This record gives structure tokens, C-alpha cells and sequence, in this order.
């Protein structure tokens, strides 16, 4: 057997930041560095984007209580490997490619306890062991529109 040294992912930028907007074409690899040699069900990618509210209560022998409440923007899966396939040492380079909605998408933003993020997750999948997850924030902001309504 083997074990898996790194995960990692790259964005194909548009320049060198990630920064997107609506109807761009989001892409890159999904980078996987392993030692000897792993057997993989599956890779396969999640594109989210929500608003997210953080806030804890406490309770009471006391404790506290973490809640988070979120709203979707965007969502996308899509499978990069299978759905065994085995691979040995050196770098493995796995290309993905979505697109965002041509609906006006939420802007990021980083309240205090309010937020918009968006995210792409890479998962790894492998018998005999237990899911990996990465997941690389990217960020998205609306260009300008001369017909906006009121």
C-alpha cells in the first residue's frame, strides 16, 4: 500500500487572484501528491456559495450551544475519478471546469458574524479509509450592469 503526501487545488485565474463573476467559467486542477501506491474510488468536486450566520447561546453544569444558519447561492458536483483506479508515486493533476450562473450572484463578504463565501471542495474517496476533504475559497463579485432595475 501507499498514502497520500498532499491535496491541494489550483485556480486558472483571469489575469493573479481568484476572483470571479456571473456566467465566468471557474477551472483549474486538483492537485494529489502521493507515496508508493493508493487504490481511489472516486474524486469529485463541490462548488457551493452561501451566506453564512455563525452565533452561539449558552445553556445551564453549563455548556454552550454553536449554531449556523446558511442560505445557497450557487451549488455544483461534478466527478473527476470513476462512479477502483489506482495510482503510484509522483504528482497527479486533475482538471475541473464549472460555470457560475449568469443570475447575479451575492458578492463575498466578511461580516462579523455574518458572511458570503464561496468554496470548491475536492473529495477523496478510497477503500479502507475514511474521506478527504480540501476546500479552497474563491472569490466572487458582480460586475457592473448599466440596466439595473429598481
Amino acid at each position: 500500500l501507499g498514502k497520500v503526501k498532499s491535496l491541494t487545488i489550483s485556480f486558472d485565474c483571469l489575469n493573479n487572484v481568484p476572483v470571479y463573476s456571473s456566467g465566468d467559467t471557474v477551472s483549474g486542477r486538483v492537485n494529489l501528491e502521493v507515496t508508493g501506491e493508493i487504490r481511489v474510488k472516486s474524486l469529485k468536486i463541490h462548488a457551493r456559495g452561501h451566506a453564512k450566520v455563525r452565533w452561539t447561546e449558552s445553556r445551564n453544569t453549563a455548556y454552550t450551544q454553536n449554531y449556523t444558519e446558511e442560505v445557497e447561492y450557487f451549488n455544483h458536483k461534478d466527478i473527476l475519478i470513476g462512479h477502483f483506479h489506482t495510482i503510484h508515486s509522483g504528482r497527479h493533476e486533475y482538471a475541473f471546469s464549472f460555470e457560475l450562473p449568469q443570475t447575479p450572484l451575492a458578492t463575498s463578504f466578511e461580516g462579523r458574524h455574518g458572511s458570503v463565501r464561496y468554496w470548491v471542495k475536492a473529495e477523496l474517496h478510497r477503500p479502507w479509509l475514511l474521506p478527504v476533504k480540501l476546500k479552497k475559497e474563491f472569490t466572487v463579485f458582480e460586475h457592473i450592469d448599466i440596466n439595473t432595475p429598481s
